[PDB]
């Protein structure tokens, strides 16, 4: 089993990107299958658009169309790339002290921001062109958790958010580009700010003792927020409005030193006759897909009313098949 | 009489720097005199610190100590320099699209800012190290055209973004202590001053009757008054002790209308009313105002802080003679 | 996640020395971070001085400087190296039946002690050069005899009858004034004055058979920390019954070896931790526990109440 270095959903949560030490793979979610693969070499960053056969590959920057098996262009940078995010309008490249913004269509350089160092390569980017926003942390050279709200459409900053007292650990933007959620390096407080005005809307407490946070992600309908940390547990905070609404516990066999990213899908019908949820024949269950760095996928279901600990239905392997 | 290309006061308003097409000159204000001069060549930027025998010289960037007649350093830039400002802590050089910040002591480069093009070379520098702030305009790259970026020089991180005006910014000025910032649109009809730490607009002034260009803005030492000069050959004084201009400075009629005019406001001094029939106690405090124009003349005025109104002119010298 | 083979603090308790089957890493405690790492190979003992970019490497003996990336010297021994400890004056290598003493500056050999076998590789060093001592057990070839060896003049000073049974763990305070030992049954702690040899303190611990692994003093010697196999760490005050206790979370791997070290009191912010531990700042003595499974745990104790201590954080070494 080759070592994997990168896992990410697409901007809609219906696909899986992945990168190994020997190549990269592309899966699907509902009719699970391996759409694409390539045994080139070590890949560190594999980012995909809303399907559409467009990929960004960073070896351990090249953009490739997988349907045509051709290369659009290759871009070199003085320093190593730390993060890459896309929407159907702009292409963003982050280095440890520089942010590069490209037009996804014409691929010409548009802007460059000289920022204070970001060793963690943190970003959050709105995927919708109607509200194309970019946010990145602004540490000083107590004013540690300042985040710069940058508008990609006009290429100008909009406001400065005094998010947290300590360094920012993770940040995400809803699908429509309306909200933003950030967490400090202690991972004890989750705060949600409205990117339009900047006022803090929601503040959530995560866990008891300070533990690291890996990734934050909204639902497609912005109903729930998902956080994943070193506790081998995934919390879900309900944004329909403190304490997490419902929590996800991986099986005890899973190694505790695994990176976990998750995503929440649209509610769908499941059969209660087959599954003793403990009864109407069918009720709508919110699906959550959790993939771990060891190479497994987990499917949970969440009751929007009951919440609580979520049942697990199935489990796959992303390596091999 | 050689043509002059650049005039400005020092950060305290008690000295004069000037640049001709044949050299530069340095004057003094109260015991008027010519401290220094060199007929080297064309000079476009001659900026001085708080006396201290330190100068920035740009040919038609070199740092020269006038007392020692030596060269501290010499630095080149890819494009022409548009503005240079200093405090006793930082040195700022602005090109049309780039801002360079240098430490005044070590002279090593500290930061670089990539901004949207500023053909007008507009900035504002706080001269006090306690509140060292730099503000530069951020127009959209091709209504929100008058966006200005509040940048902190101490920590080298921006603090907030101020939506100053609807149209492009034409002039900026920061008080001596770095507390307030004043901005002027390209129409020169509305003068707005913002409190830099909070960001709220404190005062709003109407200037003149019809729209006309504004040359420069400058605060008093005690932030009591604000001086603006425009193409109407009239200088207005706005009282910040708290609309309409408090007092107006009318130059003599024989003066050419196409003259760049910069001004400064000094601390109140005792003047003898026996010599000057102000229209009476022997002495009364009157604020002295020095207005040097691009034709090469200095004009001394006095304002009565209670009466205000049209100001009397005491004397006129002639720079370059 | 490669397996680790050595985990230990520095002489001040403000760093983490850790060596894996693939390399070694050097961490920090309050501003947690990865100071250094090399993927060279299997390392059995990685010991560090008071920062100062000095390391000792034992393969699964070489002294390296991490700042200059150079090798000072390499020395071989007839048997496997069991333990290495350092201070600002002396370097000591312990083997199965021999103890080697080196000058940390010159690297010249100074003295060699012929001791009865030590299968556990037990020794303790005073880290201060003012009272540079070395203590090691002396089993008969009268079981818990500890030889107080003066590294300053290279001569033993006195012999203490510590315990009737085998000695399990020994430690010397930072100032080199006190010595603490624990028997093989791990129920009684004895603290001796290294100058005179009088028994000063006696502590009770381990109601059932839980072996004692490590003993450590605080910087001010106010507290004594003992870690055993029971997944619970006791704190004794040197001002009988234990003063405070540490309970690791149950989810942790039980097949682990845990050490600990107590630091100087610091201030913690209440606003950072909304759920647990909720005066914006309080003085709480920090306790750092690292286990072989690869996790660093931080606990805090109230200097007056004591009791069971909260856990502020749990960071992940090797990542």
């Amino acid at each position: 089993s080759p070592t994997i270095n990168f896992i990410n959903f697409n901007q809609t949560g219906t696909c899986i990107s992945l990168g190994t030490s020997k190549g990269f793979k592309i899966f699907n979610c509902e009719p699970f299958g391996k759409f694409y693969s390539e045994d080139s070499g070590g890949y560190a960053i594999v980012e995909m658009l809303f399907s559409t056969s467009l990929l960004a590959l960073v070896g351990i920057l090249r953009i490739i169309n997988t349907k045509k098996h051709s290369i659009i262009c290759e871009v070199t940078f003085p320093t190593s790339i730390l993060s890459v995010k896309m929407n159907k309008s702009r292409l963003v490249v982050l280095l440890q002290e520089q942010i590069y913004i490209y037009d996804i269509n014409t691929m010409r350089l548009l802007h460059t921001i000289e920022t204070n160092p970001n060793p963690r390569g943190l970003m959050a980017m709105s995927p919708s062109v109607a509200n194309s926003y970019l946010v990145y942390p602004s540490p000083p050279k107590i004013k540690n958790g300042d985040v710069i709200v940058f508008n990609l459409e006009t290429l100008q900053p909009t406001m400065v958010i005094e998010a947290h007292k300590g360094e920012i650990a993770a940040m995400a933007i809803s699908f429509d580009g309306t909200l933003m959620a950030t967490a400090s390096d202690k991972g004890t407080i989750i705060r949600v700010f409205d990117i339009e005005t900047g006022d803090k809307i929601y503040q959530f407490r995560r866990g008891t003792y300070a533990t690291r946070i890996y990734s934050i992600s909204f639902s497609e309908d912005s109903q729930y927020l998902a956080v994943t940390g070193s506790s081998k547990t995934v919390h879900i905070f309900k944004l329909g409005h403190s304490r997490h609404f419902a929590s996800l516990k991986l099986p005890v066999e899973t190694n505790s030193h695994v990176m976990t990213i998750s995503s929440i899908g649209s509610p769908i019908d499941i059969d209660t006759s087959e599954y003793p949820e403990l009864h109407e024949p069918v009720m709508k269950m919110v699906p959550i897909r959790v993939v771990s760095s060891d190479g497994y996928l987990y499917n949970f279901v969440m009751d929007p009313e009951r919440g609580g600990d979520c049942l697990i239905l199935s489990q796959y392997s992303i390596l091999m098949d």
